């Protein structure tokens, strides 16, 4: 199976899994069951912001989202990512929708990745940042139904014409270039993912939510992973 | 055949090509006769630094290079980059050797691409930096002789063991990600590169040269493209 | 005098000292009488954004000028900076209303400077951004009526409580810091300015404009410099 | 008195004041008395590297050090800035000799503050890179004994112009604008810096160290802070 490092922004509760009754940020290493999590004030149809960091120094995944007139959430978990990813990864977005939908309509991402080595000359960097996606955007691998330049957006999930969400969907956007974030001469690794989003739904209670991802190179939408499993775990173990 | 733009720091001149007779950096615009070139005190073992810079608002494709404790060499060249690649692109280093002979060994580079839309939120950007490589670099596609991680360099043409460069050789790498370098609704599209270079030979005369190249995405080294042709052209049309 | 180099939105078209007879876009080397203007279709209360570019190997200074759903205006001037401004400047933004008047606020400002050497380790750099002005910006001298805080905004010229813009009024804005635009070992000098802006007037006519400007570090408010001449000239020669 | 925030490259050990026997980096939160320190093999006569990070999320202060060829030294202490710092502040280096001397050469400096709002125009940043000093360095307040321009290079204590340091020699060099680390709307406020040193002795023993600090704006060097206090502190409590 493939290995997943992923924040969720969580929209609709799942108590079996784990999930606390209420929308949620959390971090998920290797499971769908969040290590931790913090409460999430979602607003329907209103565009929020994420922001993900982490240093290898620290070994802390920290993340914070918030909307314009609003207080953030935020959550911290100490992981060392050298001992649960490869050395070579893909970073992503992911959504999914179940028989409650949302639209999973991202309008911006950005990345960071820094190593910095012990030479004179100690730089090396990756950064992207999309604030308009087209219909072939060739830097993205597009998984099951996500698409690219509805109004220069990132739709993850199925959207009709009308603009209505659909459920029982899937889709993921992965950054082509595999990156690196171990190299054996680096004395501090460090990256940033910001993106930008907005979840609708016609429905008091929209599903499923959004999640920033790193993975093997090779990750795949799973089998089954629709809903609450946000196109990233094969199942809730 | 490929369509290539680049900037050439060719050490050998072939004047029946229009090289002048001395080394010199070039602007080559889908043919190895340069469209502009500018005298080059190539030093023999010296390490070196190329920039290249462009923006679609003067449509001038300018390089520099130097050593430390010397001149630049500069050179522009008015053309608009939209009229001659395609929307996507990739972009590369090339060199070769011939019957003469130099080693064309990169200790670093970097490219940054940005797109400024009419939309509030502007930038869409792409940036990579590389000091160090390694036997595996997977953000890069290596073609023909080119190989990483020789002393965290990258060698673009073959060095046997002893440090000695070999003649007939050929070798690109390519950054992995498409780049966008033209989009309908931006305003400003700009791309600066750098790259610092090591080249040396045993020989008074080295061949062939280093380029920077943009190509379409599936740009491979066309045959018989050592010596003079520099792994970016099939013939000296 | 002062030395200015200053992009001008100009907002109100004075044929007596060469404006065109429509709002434009314009280059001022040390005078309010452009070098050089393109037509620029203003929009009463809509939210803008200018990006001003230059190179020390092109010599050219670059400006466009945008809002969402609208073309862009441009315009190009041939000049060598080393040749006009000091090693050391100041960078700001000015504005002024006169008896025709409109709000001159900006939302956001940034500025790049790169300043690349015949060194190995090649690049001096200063970057700052604003999208959020408060109160009290220690790293800007405000000059003439110039306020920030109001709705995280930079008002150049005087607003009143209730929003509506004050007539014969003139205020600045200059980065803290000196910027170094020049130096000997110098290979390649550039910069990038962005400001984002609303020019909002009761009135069919809206005075008098925003510039971006460069100046010798200890520029001041020329007296009597209200109206036309934008807190830049102390008079229209 | 002054309030500051260090990283200390302590290169004599002063146990009377909780120095540990060796030289060693430190984390200094309103005292010469580290926080934290970690054992350092400082190299006398090669060039070093500090890398220096926050952030508001974590509030970890976190710094390495390394040499080429050389394992790094890495510290870090819990501690809130917003808590310690007033909301504008200025960032500097400081350097100190004693009996014992050493040169306290400075070959780079770069900083990195971030401010991100809630605002979906998230980002405010400060960023200055020097590779280069100039005999007239403009951006800088330099204090005591500290000068620019000697092979393009920082000398914050006191050399003869044979390249010999001389004892009982403190100085410091502060960026001009003052930096914003703390915003009210901000969700994440980050810093990075990074300076490149070179501490060469003619004795088996220099003194007595280099810091990079963060202090009230209107910061001077504390009378009788040679030698061990680092021209930081006014005395060892
Ligand atoms: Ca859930
Ligand atoms: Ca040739
Ligand atoms: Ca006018
Ligand atoms: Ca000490
Ligand atoms: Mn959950
Ligand atoms: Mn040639
Ligand atoms: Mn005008
Ligand atoms: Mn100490």
């Amino acid at each position: 199976a493939d290995t997943i490092v992923a924040v969720e922004l969580d929209t609709y509760p799942n108590t079996d899994i784990g999930d606390p009754s209420y929308p949620h940020i959390g971090i998920d290493i290797k499971s769908v069951r969040s290590k931790k999590t913090a409460k999430w004030n979602m607003q329907n149809g209103k565009v929020g912001t994420a922001h993900i960091i982490y240093n290898s120094v620290d070994k802390r995944l920290s993340a914070v989202v918030s909307y314009p007139n609003a207080d953030s959430a935020t959550v911290s978990y100490d992981v060392d990512l050298d001992n649960v990813l490869p050395e070579w990864v893909r970073v992503g977005l992911s959504a999914s929708t179940g028989l409650y939908k949302e639209t999973n309509t991202i309008l911006s991402w950005s990345f960071t990745s820094k190593l910095k080595s012990n030479s004179t000359h100690e730089t090396n960097a990756l950064h992207f940042m999309f604030n308009q996606f087209s219909k072939d955007q060739k830097d993205l691998i597009l998984q099951g139904d996500a698409t690219t330049g509805t109004d220069g957006n990132l739709e993850l999930t199925r959207v009709s014409s009308n603009g209505s969400p659909q459920g029982s969907s899937v889709g993921r956007a992965l950054f082509y270039a595999p990156v690196h974030i171990w190299e054996s001469s680096a004395v501090v690794a460090s990256f940033e993912a910001t993106f930008t989003f907005l979840i609708k739904s016609p429905d008091s209670h929209p599903a499923d939510g959004i999640a920033f991802f790193i993975s093997n190179i090779d990750s795949s939408i799973p089998s089954g992973s629709t809903g609450r499993l946000l196109g990233l775990f094969p199942d809730a173990n």
